[PDB]
Formats: structure tokens, C-alpha cells, sequence
């Protein structure tokens, strides 16, 4: 019944031949037959099926109260499945205009040059995510919040305007993850993990997952996942299933942390503003806190002296640790303007190079704010 | 020098920390920066252990460049997405693996990719299908499951005249066997689910170019679509590597074995195995092979009834998809398939392992009845 | 500073070549040097030492706030590395009256053989401890809490104890957990795991730790590590390294949950006595509330109706898995019955109470009491 | 039925739920049961038995045409196991008088404190060996060929006498592997391999096995296996098994290219001796040739010029890679003499320090000659 109960007990159940209380690592390509396309147990061949990753797709959907999953070798193997899915020549999505810069380097890099259309909106203003919707549009492409800058979308109401419109509504879930946030209860049609980052949360495994209550659209991303093969090993599978298992726990004691982190350094001189979704100044607070369960691990801020007070902060912190990705145990810190690409430029919002943003970890938050107050100066 | 020598070496030197003898496994997604340490910044850019695995594959094929994917297919879907785009054209073999078919024929037509089917052995058939919009040519050879033959260096020669490039799918023969960047092929293709890693515990593959621009190419779409090995993978797909010349003349003596028998019983009407004279192509593979291979497939004489009763009574080929095992397999490919010659449904194929040859000869001999 | 913080950062830095944060898998069996004996970073052959075994051993002692550790391929092979570096034919070692199965067969069934005597002790009395200790004895074995009984033994008391007569003091802090109990600060020499348990956290690794300040001490580890081998394989260091990055975060919850069970254990008919160390009725408390910092994910209860309605409880949860084992994410339920050694009732259940949804777990118990 | 197929084939079945062709990783510490002690396939604790431990111990029990088969997490950890099984204070070993230097260290080291005793021979002297046999001598200790002097003894010989004087007789077989001797059909009690070496053949994994036919004997090693606990990982067990589906093929290979470097090396200036099995002056040819169905991928050599020359030699090589172990198929060079313990002295026979030990992989013959050519100058 419990997200965590569920996270723990759906999609393995013990062996039946050996009890064994965790899924196997099935490090096998292949499956033997008996008399001739008498499968066992429907298993054939390893990136058309095989039961690691049956296990890890029924966990995945459980978490996020879907009837199917689908588990890939990265998040943006994911996303190229759902955009490839949903997309042909001469249609258009509707994208952020702050959205993952991977998800917009995929779509503006690769997919304009087979004739998919896109257009970026600000996806808190309805009426500018209406106004973007054409007769060719298929697919919104939703992300809440959003990185680095932690804005806030409406999914119902983003959802409302999909089904007006016979558009598919897409949510990118990693920042909040399943712990947090539910699109399919908001009426999402699909939701996308990057499980390299909370759900995985150990900085140990890359991949990604996709989730639906349709069985058609499953269908189509399946025909895919075989037929394009981005697809997970098994020991991977196996790591991001045990992951999972402390998601819940975690999700709490990051959001926890967060908070005070967002705290301490709402109260800091060298600090012009702080984004993070559960301060009661920040836009788009009242969406987040109608449709998050909590807040979220995530925070950033703008610092009053300008990038080289960013970089030094960066530099200087010993627990936070410099270096890409989040949604690990362990803190970490980046300067995301610093990962520009001038391509972007009038089709998203430019990344301020005030900014730090910090992914928040489980360590004790005394010395987490500590190392702040010491690299700060 | 030799290649047993460079699949063992290649690639991993010893660590300078700890001179661990084999490529660690990094299991991590992210690295700490200072600038960034040996280049790495995330996990699916580069790590160290799918860079190991991109080196000792380029060294196998004397390429440049090497680059790992999640799956034969994976590898395959970068090629095609970084060589075509709406509006051109592919040359395909008309028997090809089912997968590529199927990834070109049901995902690129919708994309407005078109193809042109062609048997490969027939070089003016070959050129004939070449359009003004055609801008690669995918050769396969031996083909799967017919074992056919393609003359590469012909092939490649009519690219080059056409300015298309030539890509070859050497899963079968693999890079102990055949070279095809020394004939002429712009990239090689490997599912290294098949005999490189060669223990079946393992789904990956690769391409590999000496032309930096095609690598870059490849890298945008490994990078940014992501279809991407894990380490432990691409750690099992390096062990594998280390014994696949060893592997690779066992399965070819074991196959000319298997073939030799198959040949004199009367259950069996004809055997494809490319070291047979009367096999079509035969000079061609000759010239172009070190070795014969792994792989036989046979045309059961009482038909598809006899074929499916022959998969079903070995007890140590294992029916299963699949091939380039240790451990042999066997399967009935009509059962898994205008645009591709139709595969004879009385056809058996054999993955034939590196088992003790006298036991693979009985085994079939008593299934066989 | 902060345990939680020292079980994700100490150990291992990222790596100066490359940066990743976690530990390398170095399956590597053995490593290249420079000349004969010109070694890189001390290593020569992985059962003697390797990079994810260190980083591993690394992290251990730093939760325990160790100078020394020592990771094994079990549990029970550290308890073996520990007997035979600390006694020899002729010498005699302390145990508990309910210790863990596990190390009471390994001590009766092996170690008796080789000449090695032993007196079991109600460890709660201190007098009876003392009183145990002979000219010969070199060890005293504490286990706190015990398995099953949650029995609670004085760490500091019996640490004196095995000071004033030259007796070394291991404890066996695998039910406590380095989260929750730090028997080094208390005066014990060794402390013993079977990270099996809480520190892996998800019944998926076998492994075991032997953590000291004791220089000499942990040489002599090292050469039985060394010289008889039961060392563990880098997968399953790693995913001990991983599990422990939680512990502190899963320690608190299993405490809170299993509190909760039980309460609701206590106030259920079908239940005569409950066993927890929280419990201000339970015997020991008083000393567990000084040395532990909370009171752990065991419960074991009591069944009224004797042993069938214990097998009927084992066999009827839904959540609670009947399966050996504790210390994991996941709730684990047992019956531990199916001269030497206080004889463990037969109408007792043993509860590893998990990290799931405690109002999950509540129900799953009513419906399985009926 | 042959040996090769057997090492591919036996143990493991394809699973009947999914058709696996390999044994899964079974990373599970404990088997849900069926009400209280209804196992499912008998299993219950990791530790106890493990299904990926099983599908290893009936592969190696197979290979060697065992009954029974157990499996370590180390050489060493087996050969304890043999120890603490077979011997109890007051009891007697007879041991080679030049035994791998682990095994001689941990007997003369740890078993002599636990008053067990031991004498070292000349296991090719039957005569010798009798006459140190005494009352309380309960097994007798056989390596062969010997790390690092490839000296020889007679397994049927050695049994013999154990027999008659009611001593268990074990083989150290890791130099050999189960693809060249097969010593429990020459009358051996139990077999003990290191799988780091041969086995595993890719210096990844360190593992250790004690084969044997008797029941009771295995029973024996259970209760130490089980109740001391130095039992291999899974990925570990997989890796041992994965590696022994290779082994009959890479020791045929080893043996060629050991061949050739062997008499590459005899026809050497540099050059004094060469330790070989198949070379007919190497003491116990003819017993090696009747025990053995190939020679072996280990040479030893010493060399005319000393001590420094042998340095030399290990340090300047570019393909054979100096390190320790053995077995690989990556070739490996050390010189033996700085890896000895100086307390040896009198109870064992001293390695020369002008003594270079190879470890002949499966690379290019003609490669592995041309380095060693450029190596000695
Ligand atoms: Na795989």
C-alpha cells in the first residue's frame, strides 16, 4: 500500500525455485527453449526481455502507480525513446524554455534535423504554453521543477491543455522523483526518470525509465527499447532496484537538509537569492506545494558578488563535492553556466553566472552548513 | 603485433596508482573536478572503463577509433543516425539480420530514410542500386543465418566512386577473422553480444572508424541519445575479448567438423558453411578471411517438421537465440522473421561452441536419427 | 565530523587520476610493479590487499571511530580470524549464554577441538562475568544486544572487568550497528560485524569487519586475513561500502518502526511478552539507554499460544518475510526455536522489523494474529 | 563425456523458470521459506549455500570427475579448510620440501602454534616420503608441479603410501589444472585448487575449491566452509565459472607457447638452466609425462649472469608484465627469490636468486619471443 512498502515488496516477489529475497543479476543474452518457441517464463532473448530488468520496470511503475514500465541504459536513451515514440517528420513539441540542457541539446541538435518543429515557453504562464500548442503539435514536454533554476509547472493544468488539444503531456520527474511527486495522478500521459540520480542515489549507475497507464503508448516505446537497444545490463539494473529500495527515506532527509541549507543561506550576506520550491517567496511555491509531497534535495543560489564569488564558492567547499550530476548521498556542487553552450542562446533562458546550484545529500546538516559558512568566507 | 597480443594489451595499460593488471570497474556517474581529472566530468561522456573497452576494440580492427554501445542494435541506430537523414537512402543486404531489417524497414521508413534490398554478392546489382540520394551501402558478410558472401573491397570500391560510405557488420566473423577497415569499409559494426564477448552473459556492441570526423559523429548520439554500456558490461565484454582469437580457430575447426559430417548424412539436403569449395563465395571469403567461422546452417531434406525435431532433441547444442558461445547453440530462424529473401523454413542454424568435437557429432547423430 | 557524514566521505577520496566518487571495482587479482619490489601504492596481491578492500576497511574503522580495520568474507570468518589471533591451545575465553548460534557452534564444535576451553555467563552479572574469568582465560566474547533475546550487556563494566585480568574485550556490534553503539569508546579492544546485517542493509552481500585501535592487534588480524584468505571480493566490498552510506539514515528508522511494532505487539492479546530494549520493563534497559544511542530494528515477542501460534505468525504475514537473516531494508520474521546455552522458548518470534510504511507493517501483523 | 564439454555443460542446467543459459548472480544473503523450514531448493543462508556457489562447486567437481566439490574465497582459504578438516593438535603433515610459499607459511606460521607438526621432503623420493611417515601422521601434502621449481612427484606412488599407513593424501592441482592431471583417479583423497590462477585464467577473481569422492570428507569441509565462512562472493563464483568454460582450450595454448619459450630460452647464452616438465632432462619427465596430458604454461630459468641479470630480465620486458600470480592469460614474469621468506631457512629449499619464473600467457607466440630476445640483450 506505502510508496516504501512498495519499493521494497512490488515487481520481485522471492523465487519461487529458491526463495531468493532479491532479484537475481541475470547475466545471460539468451534463454533456452523447450520444443521450439516454447519459451520459459516468455524469456528469449536479453534486450527483448529478460528478468533483472522485468524486475526493475515493475518496481519502476509501482512507485509511480503505473500499470507499465520501461527501463533504458540512460535517462536521455529515455527520452530519445519517448520523443521517437510520439514524434514523426513535421511535428512539434512543446518544450520548457529552461528545460535540461541534454533533453534540449537532443531535441534542437538532433531531432530539427529530422524535421521535428519545437517551440520553448515558460511553462508557469498556461496561456504562453497554450498559445505554443500548433495543429502539428503531439507531445508537451514537461519538466517541474526544472534545472538549475527550480521553476515550477503546473501538470494538471499542463495536462488539461494536452488533452484540449489531442497532445500527449510528458513529465521529466527526476528532481522530484516517485517519493515526491506523481504526474500520472495529475494526468500525465508518460513519465520520464533519469534514475542515475535519486532513484539510483548512490552515484553508481546510469539509466533511465519510462512509465504510463497506456498500453498502446508502452507498446510503442517497447518496440523501441528492442528495436533501437538502449538498453540496461543487468548488474546495473540490479544496483538502481536497490536504490529504490531507500528512495522514500532518502527523499525525506534530503528535502529535510535542503531546507535548511536554503535557510542558512536565505540569512547569508553573500547571497542575493535563493531558489528553492518550498520558501513561500519563491514563484511558483503555491503549484509546488499542491502537487509535491516535500520539497525536494535541490538548491541554488545567486551570489551578490557576481561568477567569481560562484567559482570560489565551488572551490572552496570540502563535503560538497565539485562536480556534475545530483540526487546522490553524497552533497555536490557545480557553477552551471559554466556547462554554456552558445547554440542555446534565444532558445533558452540564459543560466545567470551568479549561480551555484548545490544537490543537497544525507549527510549531518551540521556540517553541511559548516562547510558553507568556511567556503563562504 | 599479433592480435591475440593486442586483445590482451591493448588498450589497459596498468594503473600508475595501484598497477592493477585489469581496466577497474568505475561505478560512478560523476567525478570530482579540480579543470577535470583524466577528462571525465559524467559517466555517460566517457568513464574509464567504456574508454578500456573503445581502445581495445579499435586495437582489434587496427582503427583509430572505437566506440561502445549498450547493444548490437544500439551501435547500429548511431550509424544510420549519423549517416542519413530525411530524404536519403541505404543499400541493404537482401538477407540481412532481422534486427537491422526491422529497425530500417519499420523505425527509418517512417523517418523518411528509403532502402534498396540487393544480393551483395552480385557487385552490378550492388551499383545499380545506388541513387543520387544514396549515402551509405550496409554490408554484411557471412550473412545471418544464409551465411552468403560479400566481396568488401568491391563494395567499397563502388562507395567510394558514388560518394557513399560503407559500413560492415562483422559480428559473425569478428575482428580475428575479417578486417574490414583494411579493405575498404568507412566503420565495422559488432554486436559484441556474439563472439566477442562470446559467453552469451553479456548485450553490448560497437563501432569503430579511422575517419576522426564519422567518430565525432558517433560520439554526439552516444552522448547525447545515450545508449550507453555500464561498466560491469563492458568489463565482461573486455574479458571476452582476451580469448576470442583462441575462441575464434576452435569454433572454425569444431565448424568444419560439424559441417563435414552434416555433409555425408542423409537427413541433410545441403550445407551452407563458407569453408565448403561448392559454398557460393567461397573464393571471395577466402581471400577476404583468416578463417571459416563459428557458424553452419543446414536444410533438413523432410522439411521444417525435421528441422523443428532436430532443435528439439539435442542435449548439448542448447536451443536458444542467439550465437558466438562457448557453449553451442541452435535454433529454427523461420520461425523468428517482398523486401528480404524468404528463409527456407527446413533451415536449421548452428552456433557450433568449442565443446569437445566428438561430443557435438554424437550429440547431433542421435538427434538426427 | 558527524557519523553519517564519515560513512559517506571517509575511506575513500575521489580519485586523483580520474575523480570518481566512489570506490573503483578493481577486479584485479594481482598488480604490476616497477622493478622487483618497486611496488605501486603497496599493492602486490588482492588477497593481501587490494584498492576496494582498503577503501572499505577504511570506511568501517573511521564509523567506529577506529584506527584499524579488517574486512572478511563473513561474519563468521572474522569471528575465526579473531579466536585464532587471540588464543592458542591451553587458553580459555568468556562467552554469552544466549550468543549468536553462529559463533556458539564455531567455539563448541571447532574450537573445543583445538584444545581451547570456554564458560558461557549471563553477561548482565557482572559478579558471574568475573567470576568466569581463570588464569588461562584471554578473551571475553560480548554480544549486546543478543541474538535473540535482546539480552543487553555492560560494555564499560565488563571492559573493566577484562582489564584487570589481562583478558582482551571484543564485542560483537552487529545488532546495534556503529549507528547506534560504539563499543571502542566503552573500552572494548575489537569490535566485530557481520556486515551481512544493517551495515550492508539489503540482504545482498556477505561480509564481515574486525575494527581496533590496537596496532599490534590488527597485525595480527592481518595475518590470518593474509595467510588463511577469508577475504572478500570487490562486488561485494562495494555494495558493503554502498550500504553503509545509508546506514545512519535506515539505523533511525528501523528504531522508529520497530518501537511502533512494538507497542502494538504489547497491546495485542495474542502476544505474552514482548522484547525490545526500549522498553522501560525490559531487563537491560536502563544500561542499553546509557550505551546506545537507539534502541534498534529487533523485536521479539512471546506467543501466548505457545509454538503452533508462532509458526502460524511466521507462516501468515504478508510483508514480513520468513527467511533466516536481519538488518535489512526489507522486514524479515523468524522462529528461532526451529546445557551449554540458555535453551531459546519455543513460542518465541523474532522480528527484523524494516524500513517499510509502519502502518503497513501494523496491519500485516493484525491480519496475520488474526 | 569430454573434458571441455563437461567444464561448459555440467553443474549449471538452463534454468526451468526463465531458461538462463548461465547460473545466475544470486546477490541475496537469505531464501524466503515456505512455513517454517519448508526450503525451496533446500536453501536457507547464504553463507550455508548459495545457488550461484552451487551451479561453481558442481562445475569444478565435474572437471575433476569429483563426487563432491566446495568452493573458497580463497586458495589459501581451501587449503585451511583441508587443514582444520584432516588434522587436530598432535597430528602430523608430511609436506613437499619445496611447497608454494603461502601453504608452507601458513602451516609452519600459524599450525605449528595449534601443536600441529609437519616434515618437509622430497616428494620424488618415494623412499624418503615413506620414512616420514610417522604414527601420527594423518595426511600427507602433494604439489606438483611446485611453485616455482616445477619439481614432480608421484601422485599413484604418494597415495600408495599413503594408504598403507592410513594418511590421507591431498593434491595441490593448480598449476596443472583438471585440463592436464586429474589426481583423485590416481588415487589422491582431495584435490585443492587455487582458481585465481588457471581456473579463473584472467587474474579477476581470487577463489579457492577442495575436490574429492568421499562423502565424509566433504562433509568435513562443509562444517568449515559453513561454520568459519570463507566463502566467495557471487559475481566472484560467476567470474570462476565464466573462466573455467575456457580452461581446457588456454592450457592447450599455454602449453604450446610454454614450449617454445622454453627451448627459446635453453638455446640462451644468458641462459644457465631451464625448469620445464617436458623437457626430457627436467628431473621427473617421465613421471610428468605419464601423470599429465600436457606440460604446462610455467617455466622457470636461471640465469648464468646472477641475481642482477634476473632483476634485469623481469624489469625489461614490455609483454610480459612483472607482477605476482599466475595463470592468466596475460603473461606474467617475477623473480621468486624476493617473494620467499628468509624463516624457510632449513625447512625448505632455497630458491636461487639468479631464478626467473614465467607464466606464459596465450598472446602471439612469436611476440612473447621477441620480447624476451629484447629483454636479455
Ligand atoms: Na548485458
Amino acid at each position: 500500500a506505502g510508496l516504501a512498502t512498495r519499493a521494497i515488496h512490488s515487481g520481485y516477489r522471492p523465487d519461487p525455485a529458491t526463495g531468493a529475497v532479491n532479484a537475481p543479476i541475470y547475466a545471460s543474452s539468451t534463454f533456452a527453449q523447450d520444443g521450439v518457441g516454447g519459451l520459459r517464463g516468455g524469456y528469449e532473448y536479453a534486450r527483448t526481455g529478460n528478468p533483472t530488468r522485468t524486475a526493475l520496470e515493475a518496481a519502476l511503475a509501482a512507485v509511480e502507480d503505473a500499470a507499465f514500465g520501461r527501463a533504458f541504459s540512460s535517462g536521455m536513451a529515455a527520452a530519445d525513446c519517448a520523443l521517437r515514440a510520439m514524434l514523426r517528420p513535421g511535428d512539434h513539441v512543446v518544450i520548457p524554455d529552461d528545460a535540461y540542457g541534454g533533453t534540449f541539446r537532443l531535441i534542437d541538435k538532433v531531432f530539427t534535423g529530422w524535421n521535428v518543429e519545437y517551440t520553448p515557453v515558460a511553462l508557469a504562464d498556461l496561456d504562453a504554453v497554450r498559445a505554443a500548442i500548433r495543429p502539428t503539435t503531439r507531445l508537451i514536454w514537461v519538466e517541474t521543477p526544472t534545472n538549475p533554476l527550480l521553476s515550477i509547472a503546473d501538470i494538471a493544468g499542463i495536462a488539461q491543455l494536452g488533452a484540449d488539444s489531442s497532445a500527449k503531456v510528458l513529465v521529466d520527474n527526476t528532481f522530484a522523483s516517485p517519493a515526491l511527486q506523481q504526474p500520472l495522478s495529475l494526468g500525465a500521459d508518460v513519465v520520464l526518470h533519469s534514475t542515475t540520480k535519486y532513484i539510483g542515489g548512490h552515484s553508481d549507475v546510469v539509466g533511465g525509465a519510462l512509465v504510463t497507464n497506456d498500453e498502446e503508448l508502452d507498446q510503442s516505446f517497447a518496440f523501441l527499447q528492442n528495436g533501437a537497444g538502449a538498453v540496461p545490463g543487468p548488474f546495473d539494473a540490479y544496483l538502481t532496484m536497490r536504490g529504490l529500495k531507500t528512495l522514500v527515506l532518502r527523499m525525506q532527509r534530503h528535502s529535510e537538509n535542503a531546507a535548511a541549507v536554503a535557510e542558512f543561506l536565505a540569512e547569508h550576506p553573500a547571497i542575493s537569492t535563493v531558489l528553492y520550491p518550498g520558501l513561500p517567496s519563491h514563484p511558483g511555491h503555491a503549484v509546488a506545494a499542491r502537487q509535491m509531497r516535500g520539497f525536494g534535495g535541490m538548491v541554488s543560489v545567486r551570489m551578490r558578488a557576481g561568477r567569481t564569488a560562484a567559482e570560489q564558492l565551488c572551490a572552496k567547499t570540502n563535503i560538497f563535492i565539485l562536480a556534475e550530476s545530483l540526487g546522490s548521498v553524497e552533497s555536490l556542487i557545480e557553477h552551471p553556466s559554466a556547462m554554456t553552450h552558445a547554440s542555446t542562446a534565444g532558445s533558452q533562458l540564459e543560466v545567470p553566472d551568479d549561480l551555484v546550484r548545490l544537490s543537497v545529500g544525507i549527510e549531518d546538516v551540521a556540517d553541511l552548513l559548516d562547510d558553507l559558512k568556511q567556503a563562504l568566507g
